[PDB]
């Protein structure tokens, strides 16, 4: 099956743009990563910087992740982010979610080799 590595950079990475634009790109998002198949999926991240960059944060600040192992990272700088989160209306099929763009700390859990993220676990 599809590896943690790559469902990651399904989910969460869009170096395409360097910051949302549009209030549908999380309606449009969600739609084409996959995220609304079954379900609506509540709330996503994407981060829009470099996969490089993205990857790097996997040599930078050690934390711990929420559920308590240590194999969790904080970028030292902040990136380019959209927080998508459904709205209270919205009913699957028509998935609905709001569009929030930030400048954020990332936290991500690395593993594997090419050590490389695997899950998203926070912005700050
Ligand atoms: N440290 C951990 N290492 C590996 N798996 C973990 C860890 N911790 C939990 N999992 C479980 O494996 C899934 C993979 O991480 P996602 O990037 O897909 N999921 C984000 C939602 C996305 C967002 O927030 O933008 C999240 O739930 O934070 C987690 O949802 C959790 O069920």
């Amino acid at each position: 099956k599809e590896t943690a590595a790559a469902k990651f950079e399904r989910q969460h990475m869009d170096s395409s743009t360097s910051a949302a634009s549009s209030s549908n790109y999380c309606n449009q998002m969600m739609k084409s990563r996959n995220l609304t198949k079954d379900r609506c999926k509540p709330v996503n991240t994407f981060v829009h910087e470099s996969l490089a960059d993205v990857q790097a944060v996997c040599s930078q600040k050690n934390v711990a992740c929420k559920n308590g192992q240590t194999n969790c990272y904080q970028s030292y700088s902040t990136m380019s982010i959209t927080d998508c989160r459904e709205t209270g209306s919205s009913k699957y099929p028509n998935c609905a979610y709001k569009t929030t763009q930030a400048n954020k700390h990332i936290i991500v859990a690395c593993e594997g080799n090419p050590y490389v993220p695997v899950h998203f676990d926070a912005s700050v």
